[PDB]
């Protein structure tokens, strides 16, 4: 099963302080703080995918974080169902073999490991191991490459049947091509009619995202679709340049990338 | 089975030559001026079986405060008064060489429904399921996450019976729901008949707290209710800002908080 | 975990007077036939992962069965057996002041997956989607069985958790909740369904207090092919209350509404 | 806390009767029937005192003579000092729970911290984050049957006094919670204070120092538990005033269903 | 959503039989009703809400008019046959209307947006839409001229899957289309978009009878086998060609074996 998204006149502070006091001669102490989303208004209905870009800050993680309940708001409603499967910024490898990291807890099923590790690219790093995917790592994994580990993140977050995903950026440690590849293989194709929020800065996403939420400094700068966005502003091209781009990349992250080019041509 | 702490115009320095030089018509001097007390005019009183809260900005004593309980820290003026044993809970994680269980043992002796009764509380039930060798699994002083360490950290502490537990921000590791869980769970339900302090930022946490200590560069700034704070000070939810907010925390500290969150939605 | 129940020769008095004095006769006399023994020789077992389906008229002693292994009523004779943790769900679906999860976590500690579950097996996660409780009577009769069933015990005590329900509602709950998500845990059911009896590893009906039948459905069938309404304690639709009636068209209609 | 003492004790609720019992042989009295008739007891301080009876039989009359509602048209009555009366009826007062067991006399925590532990009221206040200070109004609602009954317990325990009236303060609670509170409360934190409870329950009467059995206002029974037990082996539920369950409203049976479900779940 | 639920049912297409085994059937003996043969006897089966069932078995087997009894052309003489909501049925015949491949998808049906889009993807007509100047809207005669059979064959699933109902009758859609391309849309579409939705198919793959929640054997109108996967691999290790129902390949038209070769081609030229 899949479930709806529905945000109206959403605003939040991850300040306990803050929130509060913005549910109240005057007074307006909440000016104190500043809420980190404000006035979010969107609809997703089921199967559909919400692309959600913004410069660094913007509150794209956030957003996700309010509909996992780590941050409550403090007006408007929020409505959505059933079980979420979140796959974060940051790549988390649990002590165990590559099998143990993507099934997590969850039955396994031959049909649906294969599907997910061809989703995400994984049977060449999946089969040319010692002992197959029963190689044990630990936490951290110091002995991948990072382009290995933000596929079995993902992997993982495929893996699990929920009603909603959140995808928070997966694909930062991946090549360009890797990344095209996956998004249409593992978001567009395996994913295809399940509800999913991606976090993402790459206009072939938004291109094409049923409905795109464009964030700045917390509120809502565009909802709708890329088309709608692109002929009133044919402009904003540029302006996702001031998302997420590169010499702003860590060190790790860039080597990640390399990486991730030379496992293409090497085969 | 749990203690008073008493703490009565308690005035206290960390360097011991600056202590030592504590205790107009005619000539005077005034040595003390050069050295700065960690901690002035303190004065608490919290029964058998209650909470204090104790918050307050970076540098304003909060962890001198229980060091000085601990007898780490010694006072210059005044009286502290505290019976029985000491369970301490740092804000530094500390993992022994050996098992998870001996981690949260340690020494004392071993009881199976207390163990039980702890891991629960402290959410390592799955933790321990998952490995294969159960709770007899080897770690280090590593792979561990950071919010695996915290809650093993918290079971060492809770598991020792002691009359007073001192938690130094335990939480500061986990994400918000797993704190507020294990809050409720533990220092709330499972010690709710022991005396502790405990140091935190968390509105929510000062609400539940039977008394409640702000401290500013060392001084004691309130000391009562939440409510009556709350009541002379509609501000000081502002001021709970400028405490242990999110634009400080370390790399580590995000991460830990991330994957915490992934647990919670991936695992069990 | 959980736990196997057994009752031996089990007898059971509501009056502790009565109860007492029976404990004292355990030319001559007899004091305790001034009492009567709510249940009377008891004797049944139910294994580990088992369900027994409890059957019987009004006043029975269904529910007081429920209350002796809760320990609410007190044997005068006789053996039970019984270990770990105990969930139970009444007749009466209690709404706490607080929120819909408050009411369903009800003082265990929160798990994520296992509260997804619960929603989805009790039919909720529409409910939950739409704050302090404003609910229909099936609405409540849901988030009261969710309750029993998230919390993790040994041992679930059911007592006729469905009255509220239409039939076909209660019998997607029944499969989805009690045979489903519930599969692996020892459980005892108050019901008076047919399919529930049929589904039942084991089956009591009680009489007047004792054991009127024990063993399988199939066994039942054969020494009793002359079905009683009165003696299975079957619902009596035109004694139901107002409230109850129009519980259980409300959830008629939002089965062909929403 | 003080002595009860009851001496040849006869009373009529009604004004007419109580003066023409105190008066050709003539007795207008006749066409009037006495609530309570030779009365006789002594309980000493600290001592617990069961009443029982069957309904109607002048157990609450009993305690309504001694406030002083009711007056005896012979005989003395002796008792010192001031009343706490836990009723029937649980009632709720505009305010918090902090503010209904407090009700108006000075606040002693270590006092209130107590009552609140012995009537099993520590999970009631704790669950709100208003704690001890969310409001409730007149009449208790959005409180259950078996919370109104433990705070309106705990303002009569909370109340000094040197005599507490305790009518059947358990009625709307499941078997497990009255034995629990009948212990922690009645038998171990006013253990120091005397006490009269109106009961049912055969465990209260043998934990009592004297259970005084009442009917139709005339004392059935003075002594011990065991003294009853020699001279009556045979039970009887009309005679001792038991709860008949089929009786009970619709809100009392699901009051006490309610605190099952509350040890069950929390 | 609905369940679909078989009791006992038996059916004879001829109504003169029909009448005759229910005349006989409440009644020296007679036994009139024995002059007909029953195209479904004694059918046994049930499929709950959202499920996937798959039914197999030889040709004449009674699959077809199985769902043709679902439908009410074909009428119970005996049982009981509960189900509730909208029907939608894809035939073995890709029926193609006179209009543009939008109207022959959308049929009359009210046009929706997203859901359009979401079946011409799960369809794998986007390319096909695309290719063409006028897109969605190029004109259709009645019939086959323009297109291709795996186009046909794609268009008249994609009718069938926008419909809005609460049973989707799937009569074998995949004969005119290659291996890997029936696998991709029995993927896409049959498993994913309609993964909430009670579903009868007709096939001859172990790969769908392997997926369905339930599979229904039929043997000369009558169920062979009712159950899963594993329970018939456990109780049936003999593979058998002709009992399946498996279509072989000499026994395929050439205007079949082109579409499947064109399919093909396709996939490696674009
Ligand atoms: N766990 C948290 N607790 C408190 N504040 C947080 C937390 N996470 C993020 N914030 C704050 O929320 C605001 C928005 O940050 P957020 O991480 O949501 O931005 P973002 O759009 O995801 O940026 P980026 O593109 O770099 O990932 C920032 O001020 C940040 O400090
Ligand atoms: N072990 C120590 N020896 C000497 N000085 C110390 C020691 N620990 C803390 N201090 C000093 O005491 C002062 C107060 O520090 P303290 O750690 O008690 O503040 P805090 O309230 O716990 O801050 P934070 O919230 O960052 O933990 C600081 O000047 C600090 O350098
Ligand atoms: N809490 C109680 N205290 C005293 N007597 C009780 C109590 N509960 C039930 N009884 C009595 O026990 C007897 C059996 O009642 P019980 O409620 O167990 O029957 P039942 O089978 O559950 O009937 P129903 O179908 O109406 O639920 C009745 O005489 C009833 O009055
Ligand atoms: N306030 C009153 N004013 C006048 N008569 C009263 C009053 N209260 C009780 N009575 C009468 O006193 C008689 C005895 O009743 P009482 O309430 O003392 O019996 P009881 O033992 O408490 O019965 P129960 O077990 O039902 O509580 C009854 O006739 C009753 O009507
Ligand atoms: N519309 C109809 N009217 C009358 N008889 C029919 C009709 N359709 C099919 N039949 C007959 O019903 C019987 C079963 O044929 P059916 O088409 O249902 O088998 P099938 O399993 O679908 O075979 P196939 O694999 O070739 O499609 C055959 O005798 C057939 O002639
Ligand atoms: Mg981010
Ligand atoms: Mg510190
Ligand atoms: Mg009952
Ligand atoms: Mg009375
Ligand atoms: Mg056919």
């Amino acid at each position: 099963s899949t479930t709806e998204v529905v945000m109206e006149n959403v605003t939040a502070f991850w300040e306990e302080g803050f929130g509060e006091l913005f549910e109240k001669s005057f007074s307006n102490f909440s000016l104190l703080g500043t809420p980190v989303l404000k006035d979010i208004n969107f609809k997703i209905e089921r199967g559909q995918l919400l692309a959600v870009a913004g410069s660094t800050g913007a509150g794209k993680t956030s957003l996700l974080m309010m509909i996992m309940g780590e941050l409550e708001p403090s007006e408007g409603k929020i409505k959505h169902s059933g079980r979420i499967s979140f796959c974060s910024q940051f790549s988390w490898i649990m002590p165990g073999t590559i099998k143990e990291n993507i099934i997590a807890g969850v039955s396994y099923d031959e049909y649906r490991y294969r599907s997910v590790i061809k989703a995400c690219q994984l049977e060449e790093d999946i089969s040319k191991f010692a002992e197959k995917d029963n190689i044990v790592l630990g936490e951290g994994g110091i002995t991948l490459s990072g382009g290995q580990r933000a596929r079995i993140s993902l992997a993982r977050a495929v893996y699990k049947d929920a009603d909603l995903y959140l995808l928070d950026s997966p694909f930062g440690y991946l090549d360009v091509l890797t990344e095209k590849e996956i998004f249409e293989s593992c978001v567009c194709k395996l994913m295809a009619n399940k509800t999913r929020i991606l976090v993402t800065s790459k206009m072939e996403h938004l291109k094409k995202a049923d409905k795109i939420l464009i964030l700045h400094e917390g509120s809502s700068y565009f909802y709708g679709t890329f088309s709608e966005l692109q002929n009133l502003q044919p402009d904003f091209s540029s302006k996702l340049m001031g998302c997420d781009s590169f010499d702003q990349f860590s060190a790790e992250r860039r080597n990640s990338i390399l990486t991730e080019t030379l496992r293409r041509f090497s085969l």
